[PDB]
């Protein structure tokens, strides 16, 4: 008259988040040199009195 | 009586872990020049006593 019969259910122990994000570092350097030339001519007139 | 029954289980040796990063290197050069023209033209007056 008894049936013979499993019944289960689960239960929650522990939850683990895991994020997602992308992080990045850079680092530089440089060096530079320039030279320069130039030549200027120029004139000049007046009167006075 | 006795019953024919194997038993079994693991064990670890060793673990090894790989990491995940993305290095980069870059290496670079320059070089430029430039020529400049001008011209002024400026006038003048006074006064004295």
């Amino acid at each position: 008259l008894v049936a013979a019969y499993p019944i289960v259910g689960v239960g929650m122990e522990k939850l683990i988040i895991s994020t997602n994000e992308h992080a990045s570092t850079d680092q530089g350097k440089t060096v530079s040199r320039a030279t320069t030339n130039s030549k200027t001519e120029s004139n000049t007139a007046g009167v006075s009195v």
